[PDB]
């Protein structure tokens, strides 16, 4: 769609800068 698929690259890449 759009932003539903935002959620599915910028969730690529604070996946490694994720802590908690």
């Amino acid at each position: 769609h759009g932003l539903a698929s935002t959620l599915t690259r910028w969730a690529h890449y604070n996946a490694l800068i994720r802590a908690f």
